[PDB]
């Protein structure tokens, strides 16, 4: 029954909008969107922003769903690395927040640890509405110089073997050709 | 002033849809959107599919706005090749179909040509619209069987450097403590 806004949209709002693009109301969405929230309500006022999410898994959603950034666009990165956590960065400087999870924050909420350390869901999705951005930390943080490089004007040919255009740094085929075909 | 229709949508309400989650009607998406279509009516009728695209740029939007596959439900994969090429495939049998841009085709369409080979804006968007599903080519495609892998079941341990919790598998530290680390 907490009030709880997610940027702009009512935390009912914001349920709506992740089942409808992600599939599933996924805990990790619905903290995700804790997170992005309390991410961007600590970056300076009105600026532009790059996002990067250290896991593949839910985070990069809440993101898209929220921020101007996505996958698409190259504004979001995800550095699948395993991490809970989201940075929102300045794009010219860099300088920007991470926002993770706080284990030590989860008293309160033995559903939302039990989730979050795969220990082994009414209750689980009413404690992380209940908790909110308490069981979050945040710190400042600075991008590496490889993040913020300028992205190539690269020449375009023609792979010998399957007849696709590809950047011509990729090597003598594309990288599909190479062996990174998923393909049969 | 050809009606093109991207799955439910006219091509207008596409073009709204794409300028709101990506922020520009990049011609990327746009022919993403066509791209989508295709692969989709040649899917057999009601069937649960998954994505791979081929590119980072552009295509992964088209998919996300478009089918129930996101990058943050893991039902898209993007395999980041420079190849401008999305195939849906069925969940369960890996079976699927491969749509990619044939500059064969484009002949009547030196704008879409010259964009596409990188070459060197009203003209390219109209001929975008104009050309729709002409300048594609479809291809059956069976997944490699790593694409079908059972998930692991991980366990979940603390990382002793910057004590966030992590998958036990990727080592003795997180994978940002190991040197992934995007921050200064
Ligand atoms: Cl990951
Ligand atoms: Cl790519
Ligand atoms: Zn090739
Ligand atoms: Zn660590």
């Amino acid at each position: 029954m907490t009030a709880r806004n997610i940027l702009s949209y009512s935390y009912e709002e914001y349920v709506e909008k992740i089942t409808a693009f992600h599939g599933y109301p996924a805990p990790g969405v619905l903290i995700g969107g804790f997170m992005v929230d309390l991410a961007v309500k600590n970056l300076p006022e009105g600026i532009l922003y790059d996002a990067i999410c250290e896991t593949r898994t839910c985070l990069p959603d809440a993101v898209q769903l929220l921020t101007p950034c996505t996958f698409g666009n190259g504004w979001l990165t995800v550095l699948p690395m395993g991490l809970f956590a989201v940075s929102l960065y300045d794009k010219f400087t860099g300088e920007g927040v991470r926002v993770f999870l706080d284990v030590e924050k989860m008293g309160p909420w033995q559903e939302i640890r039990n989730w979050f350390l795969k220990l082994k869901s009414e209750r689980l999705f009413k404690e992380i509405r209940e908790a909110g951005p308490d069981i979050l930390e945040l710190r400042n943080v600075k991008l590496k110089p490889g993040f913020l490089e300028k992205k190539h004007k690269g020449k375009i040919v023609l792979c010998p073997q399957c007849r696709e255009a590809y950047p011509a740094q990729d090597g003598e085929l594309c990288l599909s050709c190479q062996g990174g075909s998923p393909y049969l």
